[PDB]
């Protein structure tokens, strides 16, 4: 039982830190040493990481972020059993791949919001909304939801490449600046980090959350229940997906014998 | 420019995630691939990590946590220039070692608290307070502070091996249960994660923060300003220490030519 690598976009995303920790504690119990690398969505960083498996510095890898599916596929095909993909919204031929139903969860969270009476929506993504991006199952869910309710998408309430709390503060400060009649009723943040920042800037401006603007998180990160306005959010089953990924890897490695729900978490912010 | 390892106790500690990120972005700019491993304070995990340098799978290492100084020293002496230690409250012969003045910062934060009128103190540590532990410069500062003001240490208000928000919730629930006359006036948490959990349980019990119990954080983690009661805390200079550590490593590697304050951050919780 040797070295395993985990690949994520950003370790300071508490979702990824928590996924890594759950994977690492189980793999460690099985005798492996686990290391994490972050890409910041750079395909070159993904390539470089995969060279560690190609050169057999690692026995196996778990990818929780994917930039170049075709590159990952070629590695997986060359290293059968040694590449596992988890929660990257992609199935990679040659790699056991776990996909969670983010389109469904996003539609369900948006329906929740519509059912509370919200009609003017702001939508935030970590990707560039106009092109292919991380989180596009969610962007499609958003567009399908708006179409299903014949709601006009306001382009001025779409925010792309927003990842951190500090970026969310800037979004929230802009939304708080808006006249009541053009301000959104609700913000779909795609991230609890972003949500905390959005909410902080709204409250700084005496904008009421949720009464003036409801804020929907994503992930149910550790701080979510502890936030100033405890976050309503989409809960990802971090421990369960970690256990699943870990088992798939250990099975592929020949270590283990053969033998995941998103949920809406309602608190105060929406 | 090759592979660098970073060693920390726990990646889900936002202090460590943030330190890693700052190191990694600078090293990445210099052409290195950086990986992080966590120990959960297990000396065997530290040993295993150091084998990666001994076997030259890594070019260099940065340790932000140390379990067995003498073991780290032997490696550093065998691999001159390749082992850097940062913020581990230890100087390791053979490794450039950066120490921050946590005893001073702790005395200063406690003096702050005494000056606000607090007299009955609870003290929380991530270590086992009775023996040698991570954070003992801080424990000594606490005991010296109490002695300097002739304050009796209440053993029942000392909490060891407390690391996470969930553990802090349990501490806070116990403190909130206390009759006003035996309840502390102030809690020194040693961690912003712990502080958020303590405060949440106090507020759940209608204990006022800071009026009934003041809560002092440690680190100034990303969520600190965003907490329900924004944290008064000891700010660690994450970006500066990362840059320093990175430079010391790159100098030792022959890549770079030759060429840190803690501060009290006052917000609302104390
Ligand atoms: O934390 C926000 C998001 O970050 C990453 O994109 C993860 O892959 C996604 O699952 C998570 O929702
Ligand atoms: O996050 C709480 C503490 O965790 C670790 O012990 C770090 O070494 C220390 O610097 C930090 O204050
Ligand atoms: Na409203
Ligand atoms: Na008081």
């Amino acid at each position: 039982t040797g070295n395993i690598g985990v690949l994520v976009s950003r370790v300071t995303n508490p979702f990824f830190a928590g996924l890594f920790d759950a994977i690492e504690r189980e793999l460690h119990a099985h005798g492996y040493q686990v290391m994490i690398t972050q890409t910041y969505d750079d395909p070159e960083a993904e390539e470089r990481f995969l060279k560690q498996l190609k050169s057999r510095e690692l026995d196996g890898v778990i990818l929780a972020s994917v930039e170049a599916p075709d590159r990952v596929m070629a590695v997986a095909k060359a290293f059968p059993g040694r590449v596992v993909v988890v929660n990257a919204d992609v199935q990679i031929p040659g790699a056991t791949s776990l996909v969670l139903p983010h389109y469904q969860a996003t539609r369900d969270a948006l329906d929740y919001l519509f059912n509370q009476g919200h009609r003017r929506f702001a939508y935030v993504s970590g990707g560039t909304i106009s092109g292919a991006h991380h989180g596009q199952s969610r962007t499609q869910a958003f567009l399908d939801f708006m179409q299903a309710h014949q709601l006009l998408v306001a382009q001025d309430l779409l925010f792309g490449q927003i990842h951190t709390a500090k970026e969310g503060q800037a979004v929230g400060k802009q939304l708080a600046s808006l006249a009541p009649n053009v301000r959104p009723d609700a913000v779909f943040t795609n991230s609890d980090e972003v949500a905390v920042g959005v909410i902080d800037s709204l409250l700084a401006a005496d904008v009421k959350v949720p009464d003036d603007i409801a804020v929907m998180g994503y992930d149910d990160q550790p701080f979510a229940p502890f936030a100033k306005i405890p976050l309503t959010t989409v809960h990802q089953p971090v421990a369960s997906m970690a256990a699943a990924a870990t088992h798939e890897l250990l099975k592929g490695l020949g270590r283990q014998v053969a033998q995941l729900h998103l949920s809406l978490k309602i608190r105060q912010s929406a």
